[PDB]
């Protein structure tokens, strides 16, 4: 849905920082119990987080205008 349909260059920089929130996720890893890095993947989860706050925030945007325009079941 939040990518164009043609071009949605911001589903393209969402999806982009989504991805980098996913490659720190990855970097830093909080899978391990250990409490260095837990705190390490708790951060990039954070900043993966808000990236994907902010892109679910304007696909969520894009949702409710479409509910609002059209309210067929």
């Amino acid at each position: 849905v939040l990518r164009p349909q043609v071009f949605d260059a911001a589903d393209a920089n969402a999806i982009e920082e989504v991805n980098l929130a996913y490659e720190n996720v990855k970097e830093v890893d909080g899978l391990d119990v250990s409490k260095e890095g837990t705190e390490a993947w708790e951060a990039a989860m954070k900043r993966y987080d808000e990236r994907i706050d902010r892109v679910e925030t304007r696909i969520t945007a894009r949702l409710r205008d479409q509910l609002g325009t059209a309210k067929n079941a």
